[PDB]
């Protein structure tokens, strides 16, 4: 299934972030709880929304229930990207069409205490995990970012203590969230990221601090240098070990 949309708004939120805005009644059967959902935009291969295809995968930010529309954040990065340069030259009133949305594992509510942790391509994802923990929670949320103006309002836990990194040459999301005092047992961990800090935060929370395995969602949203198409076998040839 595919659903097809016009593009509503697009702003510029902050230095890495264009939020668009996406609207049809194609989409009217979503509801809230497809926020965090993943959705994959669909282009031809001349990178064009007019439909072999090449998909990109992006967060539901939000979803308006009364006028049909989602909300996605894109990263303003810079081979093109096939999505971020659409995102960029888009106008209002153009088209694209979305498959999904589908779901991902989540952070364990079992847990004592939680660690979030998520660079700038997961921020949407981070947020809807961050909305369906109690109210009571405690822990951190660690998120890189690349602009200090990049920093936004996000709703959460008054005990999930919140923390912008800005990424710079000695600064980054790992040295961060390993810096985080460990509070001892019964930790639930969320993290999406670029695969080589995945990887390394993988390490440090499966072994180091072992936590099991139905305790800890860790995963790559993007790896450095790699297209989405080339980011899907890379993590097959991950998962083979
Ligand atoms: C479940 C899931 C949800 C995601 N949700 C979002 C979301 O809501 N917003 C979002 O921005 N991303 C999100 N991502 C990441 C997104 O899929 C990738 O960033 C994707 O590569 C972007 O596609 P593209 O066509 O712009 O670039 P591609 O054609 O895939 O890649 C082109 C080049 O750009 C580089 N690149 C890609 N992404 C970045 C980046 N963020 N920073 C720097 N360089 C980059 C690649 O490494 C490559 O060298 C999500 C990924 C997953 C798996």
């Amino acid at each position: 299934s595919f659903y097809p949309l016009t593009v509503a708004d697009s702003q510029q939120i902050s230095p890495s972030l264009q939020r668009i805005t996406l609207q049809g009644d194609s989409i009217g059967h979503f509801t809230l709880e497809n926020e965090g959902d993943y959705i994959k935009l669909l282009f031809s291969e001349d990178g064009g929304t007019d439909l072999r295809q090449i998909m990109r995968t992006y967060t539901i930010r939000s979803f308006d229930a009364t006028n049909n529309r989602i909300e996605i954040d894109f990263v303003r990065h810079e081979q093109c990207g096939f999505a971020v340069r659409w995102a960029m030259h888009t106008a209002i009133g153009d088209t694209i069409s979305i498959a999904g949305p589908g779901k991902a594992q989540g952070l364990n509510p079992n847990g004592k205490w939680f660690f979030l942790a998520a660079d700038m391509t997961a921020i949407p994802a981070l947020a809807a995990q961050l909305k369906r923990l109690p109210r009571d929670a405690k822990g951190y949320a660690v998120i890189e970012i690349e602009h200090v103006d990049d920093k936004q309002a996000l709703q959460a836990p008054e005990n999930i203590e919140i923390s912008w990194v800005v990424k710079d040459s000695s600064t980054n999301l790992a040295t961060s969230v390993i810096e985080k005092n460990w509070l001892g047992e019964n930790g639930s961990v969320w993290c999406a990221c670029e695969f080589d800090t995945m990887r390394a935060l993988r390490e440090y929370f499966r072994n180091e601090k072992e936590i099991a395995k139905d305790y800890i969602y860790i995963s790559s949203y993007w790896k450095r240098g790699v297209s989405e198409d080339g980011h899907k076998q890379l993590k097959q040839t991950d998962a083979q070990t």
